[PDB]
């Protein structure tokens, strides 16, 4: 039901998503005098917001398979469309990290999200922060799909918190599509089981938690 | 009046409040290479803002026993409900910091708030900056409770100012539930009373100053 | 004309203005490990924003003698009230820096807006950056007086631009009330005229420029 | 069609645009002790946001000839006015960077935008970050011209992201008038062509991508 412009918007968003979000964390993860560490989180959070303004009213700016999933679980999102977005997201992302592999000549750690210390630390973090994000994503979404000025602020804000804090433990992802892309350009795949089960379990738990308390 | 979903909202918010705000101040106060010092202030303000968008229209997104007190005094909040939130906040906070003592294993100062100079520095700050916070919280609440896009911007900003400045003196808390959780998940109960009297005297004073200039 | 509650809002705002903006600038300019330098800009701009949300609909959130003057000149504000407000701003600032002198014992330059090198560098910056403020302050004012969600964003943002850049040259004040407060509790009185001729001459010029382009 | 107030509004912005975005980038680009590296990215973004609040409803706050262009191709902007804004931007930029040359006397690199590595690195960034900017500029435009509270947040956000990331590769400009202004104020012209193809080739690309996904 009008899924072409939805998926072009979902790919073009996920590309500019990953291209920006890793390219500052990857560059920063190679010279912190070149791009600040708080600067790679702020950059990563701002970019989520502007894609909600760009494609939020068209596709919904899902950009996140564990979110497209969470919408299909809780607010009636077309199950016949979730494969098309999942596809659309993984594509724009994986494409980007390679596009940067070439634009950031010296550095070949393109924002790897790899667990720090005990691998489970990340999982508890990657569910609590993903829960957090999906929780607020759901309290602000308008069902065309995550639309509007404050939807951009809420989700971008949540995401930014994740880079600052969950970045010290998990690297801070919450998005199976965005760990995978970079993991391929730098061939480091340490702990990927957590960047699927943290999120999928984080979005569904947090989304479920919202529908619980839903009306006042 | 329909308080089950309200107190679930007040724990899940105060938990997510402390979990990120302390989880980042705890990591940061251990390796400033691992999390920035300005990043743990920003973290503190953003989490308040997004929690206002998520539970603000349901519970009121108080996430603070010294505020639920302050609204019940001035802007008609249910007194049979203030024990019930105090329960929800002190819980979600105490619950949160413990989840972190473990999730940030090796670091065990779980973002606590303890005075820096003479304790009255903190107490005077923890009333002036807390006076500040409740002041604007009260000017933007619409009474369902602290709800709406700019309600989140105001409070998040206020909290963010507090981490930066009151962080140098008091640690910048303004929230008794957020002090106990951490003070308990590790230890140190240093100045624990100013983080109970600074706030309660700060939120009530700040609310009264606004209700005056209405 | 109903000026009683109007002027209390202007001291509590100007007090809370300086208590944070100087109280963080004073600590920070002393141990840059104790409070970040980017953190002292962000702090100072945020506080302007929250005061505009607090008292903007009551007083207008002037907090600035170069503002109350400029509103009195261009968007018809009461001359019977410009003295009563000018009082409220010079007080809340002077009171705060002293209230700070004690809460921050070891540090005793309680914020300083003091020129860097050539004094004319500061006066030129202190009118152009002050031009920035009054220009936008006027484009977003609703005349009850600087009211509304984006009034807080516009002005708060502008002030933050000033701390970052004009902080490197002048210290970034734009405020006759804000220079006096710290200069009295810190007891450093350099260039005090540029913080009266920079501001007073900067806002009047910037307001005139908005009233000029007023139409599209 | 009522262009006097329109072009005076376009210069005063581009003056205050460059005066601060470079005045902080230059001061920062010398002594990072006097202005932080993230502070000159943030400042670069706040100024775009507040200028949209000041002149967005009058001229539209393009502040960018490659953007003033980008609107003429896609959302019907007066070709008899494209010269008059181009003039206005190239003017206010060149004038401002000179105003600072003198106001920051011992430091005389007045916030230049100069490439880093392979010049194609810089250019490839200056189109995708410029693509990003124009893409969202288009999803939030209201046509009098880029007006409104969230219009400022998106555009300023796009700019702030670019300074963080594209500053590490291209210097992060996306604006031919803003590369020229500083380049003249202290003699520097390396890769000046990417800052004329990065933008022009970048804004047009980003706009078309939205007009594609125009609907839902």
């Amino acid at each position: 039901p009008h899924l072409l412009k939805k998926v072009v918007s979902e790919v073009v968003a996920t590309f500019l998503l990953v291209f920006m979000t890793c390219g500052a964390a990857g560059i920063s993860g190679s010279d912190l005098s070149r791009i600040s560490q708080l600067g790679q989180s702020i950059a990563g959070g701002l970019i989520v917001t502007v894609m909600i303004y760009a494609v939020g009213h068209i596709s919904g700016a899902h950009m996140n398979p564990a979110v497209t999933l969470a919408f299909a679980v809780f607010r009636h999102f077309p199950w016949i469309q979730v494969p098309f977005y999942w596809a659309a997201q993984f594509t724009g992302a994986i494409c980007a990290s390679f596009v940067l592999k070439a634009v950031i000549h010296p550095v070949d750690v393109i924002g790897t999200t790899t667990p720090v210390g005990p691998h489970w630390h990340s999982l508890v973090v990657e569910v609590i922060v993903t829960f957090n994000m999906m929780f607020v994503t759901l309290a602000v979404a308008t069902d065309t799909r995550a639309v509007g000025e404050l939807a951009g602020l809420a989700v971008g804000s949540a995401v930014c918190i994740t880079s600052i804090f969950a970045g010290a433990i998990s690297g801070g992802s919450m998005n199976p599509a965005r760990t995978l892309g970079p993991a391929l350009a730098s061939n480091k795949f340490d702990g990927l089981w957590i960047y699927f089960l943290g999120p999928v379990m984080g979005t569904l738990s947090g989304a479920w938690t919202y529908t619980f308390i839903r009306f006042e």
